[PDB]
């Protein structure tokens, strides 16, 4: 069976947790910390392997942007270290096409980054691509035919609703359809033929809302409200169902879990984390043994 995996986060300060949750039974297992405090990282799964890609370590002893990317085997319960990319990138997005890791935008201190490189992991070697027509922080990636699509965010100045897509044979992005809301820090994911956009900030509120793009008729439209506003989620989909994880609603840091039943269109609790937190990076793999 898979887990859900939650790497990092932040409450009060960067966090190192790696648990992973197991929709078939309702359990938590925490495993091996990450060798790094981080939040405002992304997860991602290649070849059964667990990524944790950028963020930052805000700390007590200082706040340091991340270039990292780090390797989870569940097979051994161990953190590797790979190569490092060209740039920290704290509030990353990524996407994986053709088994390779696509590193979206993200802050260092601040400079807000419309630049974007590609992992392979055959060769342990990052290397920068067509950079995105926007600056974004915060930025939601998912990736639907082997193209690789960047939404919303923070540019610097303003939280957009604007978003574009990576063609990698033209080595090209171009715009598309912006949604109906403003939001930066969503949960951004695929499922069937549809980019799903939930919730996060607008520069007032944390948002609730959902909305999803149609590849096949350019248009977004908004699906049921998650029961929790939140920024700064986790967001996977397990089972074909879309699961979001943590956050905050401009009050708490959240502990609370909610997925998402595409035939019904309803949102349901389904566990909490075993603790608040936001800025998560989330994926799912194979438990570990
Ligand atoms: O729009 C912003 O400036 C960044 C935004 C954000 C924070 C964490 C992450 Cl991981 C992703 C996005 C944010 C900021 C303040 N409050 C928010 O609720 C949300």
């Amino acid at each position: 069976g898979r887990l859900i995996y939650t790497a990092g986060g932040y409450f009060r300060q960067s966090l190192s947790y790696l648990e992973a949750y197991n929709p078939s039974n309702g359990s938590w297992l925490r495993l091996a910390d990450l060798q790094v405090p981080r939040s405002g990282l992304a997860g991602c799964v290649v070849g059964g392997l667990l990524y944790a890609v950028g963020g930052r370590n805000n700390s007590p002893d200082g706040n340091t942007d991340s270039s990292a990317l780090d390797c989870y085997n569940p097979m051994t319960n161990q953190w590797s270290p790979c190569a490092s990319m060209s740039v920290p990138r704290n509030r990353i997005g990524v996407g994986v096409i053709d088994g390779h890791i696509y590193a979206v935008g993200g802050s260092h201190g601040c400079i807000h980054h419309s630049s974007v490189e590609r992992y392979e992991p055959e060769r342990d070697e990052w290397h920068l691509v067509a950079p995105m027509l926007t600056r974004r922080i915060g930025v939601g990636v998912a990736v639907l035919n082997r193209l690789l699509y960047a939404v919303g965010g923070f540019d610097g100045t303003n939280r957009l609703n604007s978003a574009e897509c990576y063609y990698p044979e033209r080595n090209e992005w171009r715009m598309i359809t912006p949604m109906n809301t403003i939001r930066s820090g969503a949960g951004v994911c695929v499922l069937h033929n549809c980019i799903y956009a939930a919730g996060g900030y607008d520069g007032q509120d944390q948002l609730n809302s959902v909305e999803r793009y149609d590849v096949e008729t350019e248009t977004w439209t908004f699906v049921a409200p998650m029961r929790h506003h939140r920024s700064a989620l986790g967001i996977t989909v397990h089972q074909g169902k879309i699961y979001v994880l943590g956050g905050y609603d401009g009050h708490t840091f959240l502990d609370s879990v909610e997925c998402y039943d595409p035939d019904s269109d309803t949102w349901s609790e389904v566990t909490r984390m075993t603790s608040g937190r936001s800025g998560v990076g989330v994926a799912v793999t194979m438990e570990p043994c």
